[PDB]
């Protein structure tokens, strides 16, 4: 699984991905 649809789902995700690094 290349990265190209692995981006593609953090996309959406990405208001609860980099949101918890706090």
């Amino acid at each position: 699984w290349r990265p190209y649809l692995q981006t593609e789902y953090y996309d959406v995700m990405t208001v609860i991905s980099p949101p918890e690094f706090g």
